[PDB]
Order: C-alpha cells, then sequence, then structure tokens
C-alpha cells in the first residue's frame, strides 16, 4: 500500500488542479506537502489518518500533497524538505508556518485547537452574555430554530468575519425562528428582521444587510467606518457640531430619521472642530451647526438653505437647525425635489489666453451649441499631470483661434467648479463636444501630444478640422516674417 | 487562422490551470468566454485584439476562454450563451455583469474607462489636495524619486485597499525620497519614516506599518476601528471619560504617550456613559475618569489603582488621574513590572455537591498536587453546551467521591475568574492536572459522555483509575440496597 492515504482514508489529497480554492475557501487548513520516498513521509502516515477520521469533528483538514506529481504547485508555495507540515491559518496563501513539532495523531491532535477559532457563540440565557460580555463590537444573534441555509451560513460568514461583529449563535428550541443584532448604543432595541429567509442565507444577501444594519444609525463618522457608510448606497445626511449639547440636543432628532428611512439614506454627525474645512467639499459654507446631504452615488449635495454671508459676521447668537427644517429636507430630496447646489465660480470676465476657463453656469451652455466643435479640459489645479498639458493646450488653442475660429478649446476647474455632465474620478479627464447633432460622450483618451488632439480634433470632429495643417502652415510663415535677408551678407 | 487570439496578439488566453488565482490578483479583469465555431466570437475577434495591443497603457486584461477546453472552468463559471463578456471589477469571482454592450474594440475601449480605479494621486503641490481635499481619511503619501520596489507595491496595495485610505503618490523629482502618512487629527505632523526600504516593499511588511501607523495616536473606540486595534498586537491602554473636560484635560497627555511609545503599545479613549458595565470586562470596577491597559495577547488588565469601595459612595468630589501616575504605570508594564489583577470570588465555605466550585486564588494550587488527579471544568454560566453537561459531571464526581476520594473533579467559573493557565477561547474547556510528577497540559478533547471521561480520566490517569468499574460496581449496589422481596409475593 506504500505512502498513500487511499481512498477509504479520511483525507483529501488536494492536487495542483486547486490548492488555493480549496485553502482560502477553508477557515483553517493544515497541510502535509510530502513525498512518497521520503521514509518519514511515510512513517506517519497512519498517524495522519490516525488523525483523519477521528478529527473531522472540528472539520479539520488533512491535505496530502504529492509535490511528486504535484510539481509546478511547490514552487508557489516555498517548501523546504519533506514531509512538510505548513498549515494555513484565515488560509490566504502567505501564512506558511512550516510546524516542526511532533508527526504523530494523538500529538497534533492537540495542534487542532491551536488556533480554535470559535465564531459561533452558543448561549442558554443571552441576558447574562450580553451583560457578562461588554464590547464596543455589534453583535449577530439568532435563536428559535434554525434551518439548514443558516448554520453554516451564520457560522460561515463569522467564520470569516470577527473583523467586524460578535455572532452569538443561540437556541431557545421552544421558540419561532429570529435573526436580531444588537447594536452597542441601544441594545433594548435590536433588530427587526423581516422573514424572508431562503434568499437571505447567501452573500452579498446575508452580508449587504449587516452592511446595513449593523451600522449604528447614528454614530460618529470615523476615518475607518467611513470605509462601510460608502459601501452602502445610501447617501447619509453629515450634520456638524460644535458643542454636545449641539451634538446631544440634536442626536435624538436623527436617530429617529435614520430609524424610519431605514434603506434610504444614512446619517451621521461630525465634529466641526477638526473638519469645518470638509464644509466646502460638500458645496456648503462653514456656519455650525450644519446639516447637510451628499448623493454618494452622482455627487450631489444638499444642504440646509445656509443662512447669508451679509449676516455671518453679525451674528453673535449662535445658530440652530429647527427639526421642522431638518425633516422636510430628507422628504424633499428622497421625493425627487431638493436643490443640489453646483459650485460655479464668478464667470471670466474676458481675459488673457486662447484657452477658456469655463465655469458650471456656462459649460452647460458652450459644451452644447454645434457651432463649434468645444473640446474641454476637466482639471484640478494640483495634479502633476493636469499642468504639463497646458503648455500643449495652449500651443494647441492658438494653432485654432488664429485659423476659422470654429472649434472652441477651454478648460474647467473641478475644484470650485461641480459638473452635471459627464465626468471621470480623476483629472485631467478630457471631452470633446459636438453639440444637438450628434451626442457629447465622446471622451478622449490617449497621450498628451499636440499630435494626439489634433488628430482627435479632426478624427472624431464634426467639421473635420485639420489643426496639424495649419501647425505645418503657421511654422513656415513664422519662418519667413522675421529674416529681412537684406540686412547683411555674409 | 480561425478564432485564436495568437502568440503575436496582445492577449493571455486565461485556461482552467487558475482563472481564479489571475482574477483576484488583478484589480479589474474583462473575460471573454467564448467557443470557436461561434461566428460572433470569431466575427469580433480582431476587435478584441484592437482593443488589446491598444489598451494595455491602462493595463486591461483581455482574457480569452476556450470553453471548448476549458470546459470544467466554465463550470466554476455561470456561462448563458457564447460570446459571454462577464467582466470582473474588485475581482472576486462573483461579481460577474455580463455586459450585452458592443462588440467593437473602438466602443468597448470605452467601457475599460467604465470603472476607472485612479489609487494614485500623482500631485504638484500637495498643499492644495491636502487642503481642498478634506476627509476623515488618513493618506499614505510619497514625494521625492520613486524606486522600482515602489510604484506597484505603493499603487499596488492601494489599488486594493480604497477601503482604508487615501493614497497620494507625489514626485517634485527635485528631492530625496519620502513616506510620510498624513493623519486625519494632526496633519502639521505627518509621519517620519525611517527609510529601510527594500524590505518595507511588501506586505505584511508595507502593511503592518500602515496598521500601525494609520491609527490616530488617540482616537476613539469604535466598535469599527477596534477590529484593527486588535490587528496590532499592541496592547492599547483605555481611558474612560465621562465629561470632554475630562477627555480634553487627558487628551494631550495620552497623544503624547502614544506618540513616545509607538510600537510597544496603543491608546484609546472611551466613553463611560455607554460602556461603563465593560470596566469590570477589563477587571477594573466603575469609578471614571478609569485608566487601564489590556495585554491583549495572553489577556491581563492592568488598573491604575483604582480607589476603595468603602469611599466611593463618600465621594461628592470627582475623580482625578495624576499624569505622573499614568505614565508611571506604563512605564511598568513595559519594564516587566506592573500588577496584573485575577477576579478570583470569594473562596467557597465548603458547600453542595461532589462537583468543587473552584477560585483563581485556589486553582493555582488544587490543580496542581499529584494527590490527586484533577480534573478541571473551565466553564461560563451561558454557553450551552457547558450546562448540559453539570448533570453528567455530577454523575460524574458522585461515582469518584464515593470511591476512595483521589481524583477531584471540579468546575471553576471563568466569569468573575481569571485563570493564569491554560485555556481556550471558548467553554467548556476541560482539563486534567496530574501534577508535579509530570505535566498538566492535558487537554480533554472529545464527546460529553460519562464513558468518555471516564475513559480519559484512567486512560489519560495518574492513578490509572476504572470508574466505569465503579458505575458498573455502584448501580448493582443500589438495585438491590432497596427491595426487600419479602414485603409480598406475588
Amino acid at each position: 500500500q506504500e505512502a498513500v492515504a487511499p481512498e477509504d482514508s479520511a483525507v483529501v489529497k488536494l492536487a495542483t488542479d486547486s490548492f488555493n480554492e480549496y485553502i482560502q475557501s477553508h477557515d483553517l487548513v493544515l497541510a502535509e506537502f510530502f513525498a512518497p520516498w521520503c521514509g518519514h513521509c511515510k512513517n506517519m502516515a497512519p498517524e495522519y489518518v490516525k488523525a483523519a477520521e477521528t478529527l473531522v469533528e472540528k472539520n479539520i483538514t488533512l491535505a496530502q500533497i504529492d509535490c511528486t506529481e504535484n510539481q509546478d504547485l511547490c514552487m508557489e508555495h516555498n517548501i523546504p524538505g519533506f514531509p512538510s507540515l505548513k498549515i494555513f491559518k484565515n488560509s490566504d496563501v502567505n501564512n506558511s508556518i512550516d510546524y516542526e513539532g511532533p508527526r504523530t495523531a494523538e500529538a497534533i491532535v492537540q495542534f487542532m485547537i491551536k488556533q480554535s477559532q470559535p465564531a459561533v457563540a452558543v448561549v442558554a440565557d443571552l441576558p447574562a452574555y450580553l451583560a457578562n460580555e461588554t464590547f464596543v463590537t455589534p453583535v449577530i444573534v439568532q435563536s428559535g430554530k434554525i434551518d439548514a441555509d443558516f448554520n453554516a451560513t451564520f457560522y460561515s460568514m463569522a467564520n470569516k468575519h470577527f473583523n467586524d461583529y460578535d455572532f452569538v449563535s443561540a437556541e431557545n428550541a421552544d421558540d419561532d425562528f429570529k435573526l436580531s443584532i444588537y447594536l452597542p448604543s441601544a441594545m433594548d432595541e435590536p433588530v427587526v428582521y423581516n422573514g424572508k429567509k431562503a434568499d437571505i442565507a447567501d452573500a452579498d444577501v446575508f452580508e449587504k444587510w449587516l452592511q446595513v444594519e449593523a451600522l449604528p444609525y447614528f454614530g460618529e463618522i470615523d476615518g475607518s467606518v467611513f470605509a462601510q457608510y460608502v459601501e452602502s448606497g445610501l447617501p447619509l445626511g453629515y450634520l456638524f457640531y460644535n458643542d454636545e449639547e449641539e451634538l446631544e440636543e440634536y442626536k435624538p432628532l436623527f436617530t429617529e430619521l435614520a430609524k424610519k428611512n431605514r434603506g434610504l439614506m444614512n446619517f451621521v454627525s461630525i465634529d466641526a472642530r477638526k473638519f469645518g474645512r470638509h464644509a466646502g467639499n460638500l458645496n456648503m459654507k462653514e456656519q455650525f451647526p450644519l446639516f447637510a446631504i451628499h448623493d454618494m452615488t452622482e455627487d450631489l449635495k444638499y444642504g440646509l438653505p445656509q443662512l447669508s454671508e451679509e449676516a455671518f459676521d453679525e451674528l453673535s447668537d449662535k445658530i440652530v437647525l429647527e427639526s421642522k427644517a431638518i425633516e422636510s429636507l430628507v422628504k424633499d430630496f428622497l421625493k425627487g425635489d431638493a436643490s443640489p447646489i453646483v459650485k460655479s465660480q464668478e464667470i471670466f470676465e474676458n481675459q488673457d489666453s486662447s484657452v477658456f476657463q469655463l465655469v458650471g453656469k456656462n459649460h452647460d451652455e458652450i459644451v452644447n451649441d454645434p457651432k463649434k466643435d468645444v473640446l474641454v479640459l476637466y482639471y484640478a489645479p494640483w495634479c502633476g499631470h493636469c499642468k504639463r498639458l497646458a503648455p500643449t493646450y495652449q500651443e494647441l488653442a492658438d494653432t485654432y483661434a488664429n485659423a476659422t475660429s470654429d472649434v472652441l478649446i477651454a478648460k474647467l476647474d473641478h475644484t470650485e467648479n461641480d459638473v452635471r455632465g459627464v465626468v471621470i474620478e480623476g483629472y485631467p479627464t478630457i471631452v470633446l463636444y459636438p453639440g444637438g447633432k450628434k451626442s457629447e460622450s465622446v471622451v478622449y483618451q490617449g497621450s498628451r501630444s499636440l499630435d494626439s488632439l489634433f488628430d482627435f480634433i479632426k478624427e472624431n470632429g464634426h467639421f473635420d478640422v485639420d489643426g496639424k495643417a495649419l501647425y505645418e502652415e503657421a511654422q513656415e510663415k513664422a519662418a519667413e516674417e522675421a529674416d529681412a535677408d537684406a540686412e547683411l551678407a555674409d
């Protein structure tokens, strides 16, 4: 029988076909990269088997990898010598602790309780657990009587999700089903979970629901939490605080909102002392306390109509957001009604160069008209790549200025300027806009060369406007104009 | 040439060998699961190529999967029909949006800028970016001149890490190297990064360093952040607050600590209003403001020696932790000096049953002595599995009581009782302890049956004590004792 763990043995010889798909799925794999002629790799094989049939009840993994035939997999894994007992934990293909401890069953049986991962916490009285075990972590919990599509979804998710929650799987069987989520703020009030189950027994379904409900109705907005506030899709309404009397005068109201509109939009507070400077980033003046919504999906900010500047300095009395106003904003937004507020800077009373500095207000207009074939540099004043560009962009624009004006070549600063139309997250985004005879979603993708745009602006151009030919014709005309020949010779 | 993207083409025909290892490594894969005889899958192949050689500059993935020969991979992926243009984003093997948009190069070239992932943010003036772009997210940034082991580590990590930071890769080339981390609290002070580089150009190396330095020296302790506060290994020192005068009287001091001891131990605050109930969980009375350390690695809590109870109620004046005391604790701990504090309840003046209820104070003692072979149930009063046990445990203990006392059978409540010795995270942990003639790390693993322990306690027992034989002998003796026969017959 040599060194095989045969078909009858309680082990699955993982092959090269998919070591990694098997590893990273399983919560805690125990490998054995081995060779057959290695006496030791035979001369402890009954022990691997004896720590096999017995060790499946804490579903332990036995994994013989015949590095003879499964050779190319020994490459993607830095094997020292045979037998190799590098055993993987959370189960990525990095953590490979080459365990040099005993090669017995009754020995290493114990080492499978080296990192016991008790994710699920079965209880008799939750009251106790909940109160004996205080924690900053919200906890998922189920009681009642557990379905099949559940023990290995609830235990499953948890198993690979302590980076997130506490996972009690309690079951006072004399009880109908249940799936609460005890949030660290108000534990009195857990989660009314509506029971469509067989579909909410997988990810991203089971998942998205935690991603929704595991967020404290009205918590603070850490850098940390702000991740999963955006892993949401729900527009969050930011409120700014100066004092905590200011926080806690408001803190009930927003909880009560977030409760009703739970699934539609989110809510957070935000110390204004450390983040007044965000205010504008939500198109909003630094007057506090400041409530504002942000449609994260399409980049649209809605503020509670902030008070005027020519009464800002003149205002010793403080600032107060009447609840009545707070709601009416929220409802509006969701009705598809509230006013979003672009940052049109003041419109440039015609100044220097052939590159038109554009604004939100005009942009909507100028980009359209069929006269002319306007190109647009959507930009911000800081990035490296968007400034090593305006030099070309000028000697680009200048070439078209002189020649039959027509094709406008313009730039628009996305700092202090929202645009309703098309955009990439990052700058310098470049776009050409023919007009109302044909569409304007004609995004520039390529190099920076004067050359490459001159292509584009004719190639993908309504008028078919050979700017290069100009840049030929032009440089010739400026080669002669100066030199007078007759000055002197030789 | 039929429908092959040949060796000369700008595409890599991913095979079944490892689709997934290729997918989940790459930030944004664009698949084409195809068959050769599918006219359309030939009749748009030059377009895949024409959107190949040109589209590698935003390293786009072209992936032909010949579902003829790579068939078993079509199973692990729910293919509709040929050609299939299910293109994967963040790149797990779930998100498979079967894109039915155009089958041209100059068309779908654009759709590779559908989810542009500008992770890196190149800038000319960081000052602007930093200030124009306010955010709750700390930002990693490098200037100077970037090494090879860096663009595709910095860009790399980021690429799959917006769930964490903002990643500016700026480079005012006229400058020596640099890797700061601008933390959202004090941006004035970024990160003095010490320059051993070629090693800090990988994970978990580059990683662990963010995992260290990206945490605000002295932030609050959200449920969220508490994850990565434990993904650390650094003991964090918790301080509790009642007021913010109480917070901000202390808030400078702890920052200054966390700065010096940056790598050794961490620091956080914690509203006592919502979490007084944790206090005990750090072996600590609910007197506030309360500073305490927690050695997360070995479960050891160190408090600033909280004031007495018989002067608790008598104390109208408030509570104050003198800085001088705060430091001296920290130093001590790190010297390997400070006192950790077990929760020994009061020692049970001999009461009811054959199961000895143990305490921290005694436990150290009783577990040891060679007389006798003590078994120990390490437990908590709530879990399901640890109470469906004491019934056996009694009719276990009783069997040994009557018979030559010797082997003690005991239980120890881990709620209101720390144990210095061996433990599993979860209960009911069971252990037998012979003594000073042989070691005591003899952990019970198995069923609950009276049977299984009776094995254990002899099998792995110093005295070799057949309890089963008793449980034979015993039940016989209680079969006779009662029935008097002569009462009546028939």
